[PDB]
């Protein structure tokens, strides 16, 4: 079923904000790509995978937000007798372009925190494999459930509201498992981290947890607020969540990765 | 409410100038991106964050101006019985694509001046955090106010002119606070700068202040001149302001960052 | 004859999944391009051709999936009285954009496995030449056969179902020959590989074989399931197959190439 | 007023040549960007600014020609009952997209010749500032004058032919001043150039002068030849002029910059 | 006159093959650009110009094939009552987008063979200048002649078939001269090449000659086969010719350039 966005009309500002947010995020991510590409070398090689992952996540995110921007532009047009942007006939907006890209982002983001905790080899591979499984299942179960949002919002003639709940609850179980895997890594860092590194890893985990927590809220929004102001708020919190979870987290984790690099005597890391 | 631009028609030249300006700026910024990417290494590592920020700002700005270019092309079409470019039916131009990207640019630009003053660590982080707060509030308050510009221009049937003023005045308070934070950094540079560096930092601040000051003028233009010639002038001063605030400032600040690099004996900085 | 996709209508979700998959894959490949570009140097020079090939394959794949994404968007439009995406009049979707790009990917992927087995010079060239011949013939014979899929699916008025079979069976003969060439290389690796390298090469071959095997299934799908749910499943298995055969295989083969690099004392490979 | 191009119809070949020229130039400049990016390091650091400028100019030029290509495609369509490309209703072509980008190119091109003459510091800055002033005024005065070209061509109902002349003549005064600034730099090179360097700098100046001289001709063309064959010739000479002034000049000036690099003992410059 | 392509209709497969070929070639060239950019450094500096030229040619070729792809998509649309792709009203396809880009490719390709033969300085410059003159004249004379192809094919109402012949024959004279210049360079290589290098240079020349020879055939095709199957064959042989002449030749010439690099003791060339 089409997203709740398609069943509304928009004031100039409601539509215009959302197109600005989609455009802002594409730029943040492309700018982040340039920054992570330009600064990766400064990390020691045994942490440089984390640096590289951040560039990969930026590409993924930039295309995710760019496609949403395009589809948002395509899917509505102004009507001057209504003074509203209104759905165009041949096109329907999907908030689910974003889910599929999360299949890249989510396991990568969790993986780079584990890389900086200092896991290597089989132990990195094992943790990567659990997080990827846990991640893909969270995301796929959520993607199914968001196909039922016109139903949960009570748009006449759409049925299957229960499906929204079931798929969300299953999804959230997979979320908890990922948080348990990562909580176990940051509590058990490898390579004799300092107590400062020890602390910065814990902060990275709670930052991860706080920012990832917004996404389940944005999921449930059609239930609370299925209106054009709700759509505006939902796209605002997705934007806060994307920039934090991906770019701000990447900069924070880069700072820990540099401290570890320098503590093990990487000279590029020390000169800065 | 749609921007004042949408309530006018344009002579060939009025429209054509504006599309040229949008296109010119996109090119300046992409060219600036190449230049900052090609010259960053020449800066010492303890100032290279400034170099990197300039590349980030260039990406941000290039996409900001590119989207405006696209929307400007989309939003109007020629009419030969009027010999004017006139608003197309399904699309409305927004001068507010630019505001959202300022959320990247403004705190970054101020941050790179602080990096070159020589702040590091917690002291950099603290200043970055104040400038980001001050910056986002200036920009968000201004963004609200520019949604009221058809009202302030007296386009029949648009109300809320007072909202233009209130949101502008609040915005300007946040501007003053940012200028106070930066004034305190350039007056208190770190790392035993030379008296030449000391002077060049002060010039960077006043350049920043002069160029940033144009933006509040472009804001108030619908009040002074809500006409197609006014729209032309407004887009000319935004263009002067963007190129100065972002690219020319970046080159100037790079020159200070190099002088500091060389004074601390960075050899790449000395060989040039 | 146009692909079976053109003879169906789609529910919102059927269409929307497929456009998400095409978009997801383009992003995976562009992100993979960044990753392979950023990590190639870490491989020793005598294996760096493999690293370079992975970047080449990523470009090829990203454009292949991007074209499909574009054509998928162009080829159908929503109809609200049918609540379906339906074929647009002037455009027809082709699943065969993907075949032509395989002419790059398939011989390159097989070549980089041979490079890492340690063949060099004439022996690399000979094997490259056999695999390229075998590969192009497999792909060209398959491309002919997929022009007959409306016929094999029993779309009224389309004839030549037998042509689907003949061209598929011929294609599969060329597949077997490529698998025989590669099986001979991984069983006869060069340069005194360790027993761990020896094992990792064999795993690379079976991974290659498993993932390449999905493609002949996706070929035969119009025969089993010529429905919109079948089209959905087919595009899901192509997506699993593309990401595995190209990106995941590239990361796995990079790990072997690094182990070999380090065993021969490449210092960048050892520091990580 | 719209450019003279808009008042004509085109044979297949007239239109097709022009779209080919616009496309050819975009490619030359993008290819030039790759070349200047790949070869900049070979120059000594004290001349590397020249190398960098060439990359900047290439980006600028590629976007200038790309936008003209796009607008040329947008602005006309084929009509089979006339067998002509003819102006589309909603769009008008502007030859003035190119002027605005010259604001980047012209002062940069002149600046890089001064860099290679060996000016540095204040003396470079002073000369850059004079050339930028002289350049912007030449270009802005010319841009005004080209808004009067339908008038000078005698398209019925367009007045202000005199404005074409006045703005052209003013523009040309600013041209002469730039040529005087540059003539003074190449006659007074810095850093004890060889007599070969001394000669190569003079050739660079006369090459600059010859190629820049074509642009004032292309300006005056509506006066001589306001026909579709004239439009073809004008776009041919702009293309010769762009490739020469920007790319060929950049390669020539790079050869001088390398000779100077090698004479001062830059080893990368000597090994090649 | 419009190309012969415009006077035909296409079966699904005829059209679909051609759009696949245009798309395949764009990808090969972009992938080739990445490969040549990633491997240039491995060549010794005195041969690195050849490496750089290959990247330049790849950019040129990628845009040439991309524009043809776009125009091919734009110029025809499906008609279900004819089951054919048929010319759209407002657009006409030109096979001559490709000619203009040859102005870059042809003299560059010939130049890089001369660079690897070991010519330098004035002797390189002289040969570059002859090949560029010879090349531009071959290409411009051919470009004129291909404007007469509807005439030579006997499309009713198109006259000037003789012009096809005259311009082709003139063009071919310029071809012979280029082949004579290059034949003289590969027979007289510089820098005491080995007998293996001596042989590999001769093979490069005959490869060049064979692949360049296809282009005059594709020219003459409207004479032999002015049908949709002919158009298919012509675009197949252009595709074989482009990939061979540009990418495969570049890889072959890179192998010679590396052998020469290593023989003169370039260590990066020896380690691989
Ligand atoms: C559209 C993007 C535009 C970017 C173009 C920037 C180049 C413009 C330069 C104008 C000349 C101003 O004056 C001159 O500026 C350059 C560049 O900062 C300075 O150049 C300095 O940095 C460059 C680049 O890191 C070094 O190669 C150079 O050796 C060094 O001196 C000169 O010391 C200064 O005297
Ligand atoms: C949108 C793209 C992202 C832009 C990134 C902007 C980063 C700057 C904002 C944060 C500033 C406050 O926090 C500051 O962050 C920078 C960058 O992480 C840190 O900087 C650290 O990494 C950079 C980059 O590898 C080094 O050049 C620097 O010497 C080092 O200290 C500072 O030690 C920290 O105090
Ligand atoms: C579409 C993009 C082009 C992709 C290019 C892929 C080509 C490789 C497959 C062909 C293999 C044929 O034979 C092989 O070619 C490669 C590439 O020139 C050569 O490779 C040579 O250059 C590469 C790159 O500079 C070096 O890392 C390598 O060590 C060196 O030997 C081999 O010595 C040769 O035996
Ligand atoms: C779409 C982008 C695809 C790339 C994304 C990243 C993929 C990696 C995910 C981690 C997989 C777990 O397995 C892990 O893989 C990485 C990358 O191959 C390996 O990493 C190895 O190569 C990288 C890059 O050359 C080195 O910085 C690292 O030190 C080295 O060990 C680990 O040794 C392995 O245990
Ligand atoms: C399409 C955009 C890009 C086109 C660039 C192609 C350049 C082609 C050059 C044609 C040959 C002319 O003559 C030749 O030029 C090249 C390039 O400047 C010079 O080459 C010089 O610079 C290059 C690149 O920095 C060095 O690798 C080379 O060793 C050095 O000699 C030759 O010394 C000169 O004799
Ligand atoms: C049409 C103009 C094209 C300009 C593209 C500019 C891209 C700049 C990218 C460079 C920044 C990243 C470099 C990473 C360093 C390793
Ligand atoms: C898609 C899900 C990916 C699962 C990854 C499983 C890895 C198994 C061990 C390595
Ligand atoms: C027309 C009413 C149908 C509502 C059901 C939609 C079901 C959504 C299923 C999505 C599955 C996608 C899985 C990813 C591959
Ligand atoms: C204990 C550590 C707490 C860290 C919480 C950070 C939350 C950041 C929110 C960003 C939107
Ligand atoms: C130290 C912690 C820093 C937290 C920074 C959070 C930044 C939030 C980004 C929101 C961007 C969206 C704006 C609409
Ligand atoms: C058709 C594709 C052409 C792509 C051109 C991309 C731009 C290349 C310039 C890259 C600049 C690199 C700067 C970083 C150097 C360190
Ligand atoms: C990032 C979120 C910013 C939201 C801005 C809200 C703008 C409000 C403008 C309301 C004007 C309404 C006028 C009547 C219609
Ligand atoms: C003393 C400081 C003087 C700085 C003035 C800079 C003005 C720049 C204007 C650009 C528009
Ligand atoms: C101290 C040097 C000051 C340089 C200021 C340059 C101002 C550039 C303005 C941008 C050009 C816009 C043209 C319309
Ligand atoms: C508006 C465009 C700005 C962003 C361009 C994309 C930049 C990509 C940078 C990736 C560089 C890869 C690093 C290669 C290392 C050798
Ligand atoms: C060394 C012989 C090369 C054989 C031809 C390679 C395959 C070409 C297929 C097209
Ligand atoms: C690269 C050449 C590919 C040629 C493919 C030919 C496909 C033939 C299909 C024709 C059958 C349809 C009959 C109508
Ligand atoms: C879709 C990915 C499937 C990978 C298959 C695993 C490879 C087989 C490993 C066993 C070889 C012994
Ligand atoms: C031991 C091998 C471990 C790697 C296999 C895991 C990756 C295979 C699956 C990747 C394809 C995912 C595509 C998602 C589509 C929904
Ligand atoms: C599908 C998109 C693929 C993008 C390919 C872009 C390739 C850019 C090549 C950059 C080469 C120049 C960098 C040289 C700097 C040293
Ligand atoms: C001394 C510096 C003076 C700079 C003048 C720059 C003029 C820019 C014109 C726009
Ligand atoms: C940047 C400044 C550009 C100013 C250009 C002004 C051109 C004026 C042309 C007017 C011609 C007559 C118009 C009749 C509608
Ligand atoms: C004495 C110097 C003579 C140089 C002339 C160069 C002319 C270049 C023409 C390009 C068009
Ligand atoms: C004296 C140095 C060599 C001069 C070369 C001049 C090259 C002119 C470039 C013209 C390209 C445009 C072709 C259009 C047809
Ligand atoms: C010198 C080595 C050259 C390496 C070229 C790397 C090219 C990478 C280009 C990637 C572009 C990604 C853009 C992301 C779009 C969202
Ligand atoms: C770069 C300049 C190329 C000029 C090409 C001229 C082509 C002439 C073809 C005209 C013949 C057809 C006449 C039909 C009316
Ligand atoms: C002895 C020289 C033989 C070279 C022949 C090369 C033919 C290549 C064909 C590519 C198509
Ligand atoms: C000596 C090696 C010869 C290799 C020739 C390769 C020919 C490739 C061109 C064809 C590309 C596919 C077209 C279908």
């Amino acid at each position: 079923m089409p997203s709740i966005e398609n069943f509304l009309a928009y004031d100039f500002w409601q539509y215009d904000v959302i197109r600005h947010l989609f455009a802002f995020s594409t730029a943040v991510f492309l700018a982040g790509l340039v920054y992570f590409a330009m600064t990766a070398r400064t990390t020691a090689p045994n942490y440089r995978l984390s640096a590289n992952i951040s560039a990969v996540v930026m590409v993924s995110a930039a295309l995710e937000l760019g496609q949403l921007w395009l589809l948002w532009n395509e899917s509505f047009q102004w009507a001057e007798l209504q003074g509203s942007f209104v759905p165009v006939a041949g096109e329907r907006f999907s908030n689910g372009y974003r889910y599929m890209n999360w299949l890249i982002d989510v396991p990568m983001l969790a993986t780079q925190l584990v890389v900086v905790c200092g896991f290597v080899g089989t132990e990195l591979r094992n943790r990567w494999a659990k997080l990827t499984i846990a991640g893909v299942l969270m995301i796929l179960t959520g993607y199914v459930g968001q196909y039922f949002e016109p139903a949960v919002a009570g748009v006449p003639g759409y049925e299957g509201a229960e499906q929204f709940w079931i798929w969300g609850i299953i999804s959230t179980a997979f979320f908890v498992w990922m948080l348990l895997i990562l909580a176990n890594a940051v509590r058990n860092p490898q390579g004799a981290p300092s107590d400062e590194v020890r602390s910065r890893l814990k902060f990275c985990f709670w930052f991860l947890l706080a920012t990832w927590s917004i996404y389940p809220f944005a999921y449930a929004m059609p239930l609370f607020a299925p209106t054009a102001d709700g759509v505006v708020v939902r796209q605002v919190i997705y934007t806060v969540a994307d920039v934090s979870s991906k770019l701000v987290f990447g900069v924070i984790l880069s700072q820990v990765a540099l401290r570890r690099s320098a503590e093990e005597g990487f000279e590029p890391a020390r000169v800065a």
